[PDB]
């Protein structure tokens, strides 16, 4: 109970730092089929910042690694789908590089 509360707050603190970065804005909501019709043929376990924040608020992450797996998957999904010239691919790398020390300190 108390260990989950401490972890929840730390995860939200990392998601707070993540969302105030300029490269975070495209990750604030899920991709739609209108803008990327074959996105969900390629990405089987989609995620985004708001989804992870809801999950964190509700107590869904029992451990730091449970959060880490999905955080990393947000970036990995993005680079799997998008070509290297896209802003999405480029921001996923900038944003992941920025957040990783914060995630590691959890
Ligand atoms: C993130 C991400 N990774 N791949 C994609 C993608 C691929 C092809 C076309 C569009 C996207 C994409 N669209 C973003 C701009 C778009 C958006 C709109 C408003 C606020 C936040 C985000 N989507 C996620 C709804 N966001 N996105
Ligand atoms: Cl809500």
């Amino acid at each position: 109970g108390h260990k989950e509360v401490q972890l929840k707050d730390q995860i939200l603190g990392v998601l707070d730092y993540l969302e105030k970065q300029q490269s975070a804005w495209p990750f604030l909501k899920p991709v739609s089929l209108s803008e990327a019709p074959d996105y969900y043929d390629i990405i089987k376990e989609p995620t985004d910042i708001l989804t992870m924040r809801r999950k964190a608020r509700h107590g869904d992450y029992k451990t730091k690694e449970d959060f880490g797996i999905e955080l990393k998957r947000m970036f990995d999904n993005c680079r799997l789908y998008n070509a290297p010239t896209t802003i999405y691919f480029k921001y996923a790398n900038e944003l992941q590089t920025l957040i990783w020390p914060k995630y590691e300190a959890i």
